């Protein structure tokens, strides 16, 4: 019964029901290599994101998964990564967790 | 990709995910302390850049016949869990709070 | 690690006086269980009605049982058998333990 909404603009982008317990949890603390860290949280499915750039496999934090920037589609904040190669599922969001807003639906 | 275990709070070089270690069946525990706080608990056989403060005390030892200290990251203070001494198979090992790491390239 | 709390929330749910300890179970698509059997437990819900389905213990019905606090699937109430008449099944994975 609720819904995760971009922070900075409120498009609806995903469900609580579609949290996906990726190696054991939903969220996973993470940093990349200019050791930005997030906390990301992951989703099956999402909406109203725009996936930019090709798919890369350099140094996904998610094993046998390419990922590719994802973004808020109506104010263009940056809202996590896509996940896409693998089975088990085949495809997942991982999300930041800091730049969405829970609500009901 | 997701090999190295730093400090959420400073970046410090922690462990390794190579490091983990099924103790009882399962590397990670869900504990609570007389406070009632509740941990995510990683069992790891070694880890790096903490500091280990005070003398092991046996109470409320969540794991049988060990000892435990406290255990600080060495560089921000940050507590990261605790290291477990003074039993058997392994006689020691870390019990680090899962939630107070990042996971990232090595 | 005397009482035994849901992983998710923390209400209170057994304790180890109450204690029959793991047995490693599998469910009818082969995951492995690590199940303890307590002969009392509180602040569960059981929900729906028994069922002889895959049951790991002979002559024992089951019920889901639910953290009465949260809802999370803690394990699963057994009735209809002797000596005893009932127990708790709970899923070691889905408690915190800790003093009491
Ligand atoms: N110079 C940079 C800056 C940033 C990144 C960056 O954020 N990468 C992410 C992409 C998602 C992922 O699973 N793992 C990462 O490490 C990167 O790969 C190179
Ligand atoms: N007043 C307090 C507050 C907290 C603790 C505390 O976190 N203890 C931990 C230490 C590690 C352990 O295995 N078990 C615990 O229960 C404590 O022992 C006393
Ligand atoms: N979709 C399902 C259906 C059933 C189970 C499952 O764990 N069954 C248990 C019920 C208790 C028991 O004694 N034996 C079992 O095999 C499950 O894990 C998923
Ligand atoms: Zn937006
Ligand atoms: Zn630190
Ligand atoms: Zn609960």
């Amino acid at each position: 019964a609720s819904i995760f909404r971009c922070r900075q603009c409120g498009q609806t982008i995903s469900r609580r029901d579609w949290l996906l317990p990726m190696g054991g949890d939903h969220e996973h603390v993470v940093f990349n290599p200019a050791g930005m860290i997030f906390r990301v949280w992951c989703f099956s499915l999402a909406q109203g994101l725009r996936l930019i750039g090709a798919p890369s496999g350099e140094f996904s934090w998610f094993k046998g998964y390419d990922w590719t920037i994802a973004l808020c589609g109506q104010c263009g904040s940056h809202l996590g990564w896509h996940y896409e190669g693998g089975s088990q599922p085949q495809t997942f969001f991982g999300l930041i967790k800091d730049r969405l807003a829970e609500g009901p639906a």
